[PDB]
């Protein structure tokens, strides 16, 4: 039996993210009847770091257990749970423990004490998580990347030598014969050059790639809401990801993917949801589609860029929106349907000595890469993309199904990424 | 009946802080009780504010709550309780909330949203503790001084004018009538020139002066940790104070003293403790001493400058200390003894037209101003501190008792403070 996932990323509907502060366990069963209801098969769920490990060997072992609830609620509810352990960030905010910011600044990558206290924290919440029958893994924390470089007001420096080593290391606390260990970037991840995470980490190290989609990035300004590369967005992510993934088998999950009105307008997140989804799902290796998010953002709650409130399938109140509609209408249709073949095309990225490309910028929204895949898009070539390496490697390509290249003559940066 | 305060700076046996993430009223309880039994008559406490408003308009009532069963509880053991709103910093510790911090960096001086937020916050808080009879009022927060200049590494840049306004707004939600309305800086304010945190502000702004007497800031180790400058100094910043009170009736709350083992040696502590108290209560204006604190802060605990787990009065399992025993018996000697009289002696510090030093630094340790009270303390003239303008009233100083003045011929800075 084969299948697609279909799930959300799970904002508590009573106190978002502040909801670890006092918790309200029927609010949560009522959330997750509701999700589950729409015929969602998993959640993803998030952690608050500073009330998990408020100092750097104090672990809030009650908070562990309210994480452990929360899983346990999903599977009572019908539904598997992935755990993001550190966060972290979340929707423009910092969540950062006290013992690694001003006074106590630290580095969450480089610093033995700091990796040696997110160890003990990742076996330490492992341990009780593996416990779940519903429990399916962890990612390391959401979006972490957005630490390690500019514009990143106290960056934690770094490099994509010790970014391997420090995966590797948090990584290997999970039993990854029955838990996948997964971690999370941004798309800086796919679209800075010189930034420490890298293209390759992203598609080899941990289980399965992770994407997140935001058609914010310049992809809706420059080409426009309206457009068909705007939808496209999170298809290209997936084949851009395939091309530096060693394992031809490995997994994509669009683990977050939403329709943010800062560039879409309201009526027009259905339809965005559909295609961006039927676009998707022209990827053979997408193994699941996880909205973000399941609910509204409180609009009590202050300081969020506007969009990030209607982010949600379910309003505030609780109440399922068209785009929730849609999304169940999705996960009807693609949750059973055979995985997509293969691709006839391919645009052919240059990589340096490491795998990763010479020119990230070209891969981002207005960049070369980026606009030629599009337009073999538009044409019906069903292409992805392929390493220069890849390129020379006939049996490679003969087992991606690509009879096509193209190469990128004139390359140039992600015009309107850097706009944003 | 008159009489002096004694009490404790109450650090929770289990958990520290960190004890509001998951609050264990038994040992609360537990705690009290034994506080009580030292012969104390009230206690500090601290919430923490990223606990209390996670978000900007997002105030956890759960929070409230508990905070206000914390007073509850100090009220069934038999004692008082003052708390402090925002903390803010504790121990070397900044605990601020997301909206204030990197992406969403703010001044809590100055930014109006964050006053505002500051302000319902005090009158949530204030409106619920209110209706507890043990609740005796609040201090806004434990030397917030602290984030508003060097060397804070991501200060709130501020004046000392816009302190006197933010102060006043935010002191103004206590119906004074009722209960007290504090504010407390750090040493700081008396020994640090060009600080928008004033002696002025101090000694007039609120109920009563605050002081935090910490002999690690130059004073033991300029003059030996057992001098008798060391065990004087909690009494010279009461002094100190008195040279800015414009109500010569004001009472002096030495809401901190500790005995601080980065500089004193364990076995010395309890005489310390005594010393240091029966100077202090050479101040006629004294009107009680907290000790810092009553719990040894759990061994388990990582970052604290290694002094901070030892300034308990009980250990870490809950067992009276020497020192414990020493501030029992200072209590029981002090608590109904009546107030000392006049001072023979002043020394005379210059201020400038708002009525602030001109040289703050010579008054803070190794400056002229606090070498020559320090040599009329030692010669039994019971000094105290004066303005010049003070030194040309007649009748202000018959009212102190002072007959002699003693000015700073060749002022000079605090070159013991400094070399901290």
């Amino acid at each position: 039996m084969m299948r697609m996932r279909f799930g959300v990323n799970y904002t508590p509907s009573h106190g978002w993210f502040h909801f670890w502060l006092d918790p309200d366990w029927p609010s949560v069963k009522e959330d997750m009847r509701r999700i589950r209801n729409l015929g969602m098969d998993h959640v993803r769920v998030f952690p608050v770091w500073p009330y998990l490990q408020p100092n750097r060997t104090w672990i809030n072992r009650k908070a562990i257990a309210d994480v452990r609830r929360m899983v346990h609620i999903a599977g009572e509810q019908g539904m598997d749970a992935y755990v993001d352990v550190f966060q972290g960030h979340l929707s423009s905010f910092d969540f950062l423990p006290s013992w690694l910011v001003t006074w106590h600044r630290g580095n969450m990558f480089e610093d033995a004490d700091a990796v040696k206290a997110e160890k003990t924290l990742v076996a330490e919440l492992y341990g009780e998580l593996a416990q779940e029958p519903a429990f399916r893994g962890l990612t390391l924390g959401n979006e972490l990347n957005q630490f390690s470089d500019r514009p990143h007001p106290a960056k934690m420096a770094t490099s994509s030598r010790r970014i391997d080593a420090w995966l590797a290391d948090l990584l290997a606390v999970v039993d990854r014969r029955k838990h996948v260990a997964l971690h999370s970037e941004n798309d800086g991840v796919w679209y800075l050059d010189h930034h420490p995470f890298t293209p390759v980490q992203a598609a080899n190290l941990g289980d399965m790639t992770t994407i997140h989609s935001w058609v914010f990035n310049g992809t809706a300004q420059g080409y426009g809401a309206m457009s068909g590369e705007c939808t496209a967005h999170a298809l290209y992510l997936a084949e851009l990801s395939r091309a530096f993934a060693r394992n031809p088998d490995r997994p994509v999950w669009l683990q977050e993917v939403g329709a943010p009105q800062n560039v879409l307008e309201a009526e027009q997140t259905p339809e965005f949801c559909r295609d961006t989804i039927a676009k998707a799902a022209q990827c053979p290796n997408l193994w699941g589609v996880t909205w973000w998010c399941s609910h509204d953002v409180d609009s009590r709650m202050s300081d969020f860029p506007p969009f990030e409130h209607a982010l949600g399938l379910f309003d505030e109140h609780g109440n399922i929106k068209p785009i929730g509609r849609a999304f169940a209408e999705m996960a009807q249709e693609y949750r059973d349907k055979p995985a997509a073949g293969g691709n006839d095309a391919a645009v052919v990225i240059e990589v340096d000595e490491n795998g990763n490309p010479l020119n990230r910028g070209a891969c981002g929204p207005g960049g070369s890469i980026f606009e030629r895949w599009m337009r073999l898009h538009a044409e019906g070539a069903r292409p992805t993309l392929v390493t220069s390496a890849t390129a020379r490697d006939g049996e490679a390509l003969r087992r991606l199904g690509v009879t096509r290249l193209e190469t990128d003559d004139e390359p140039h940066g992600a015009k309107y990424y850097t706009a944003v």
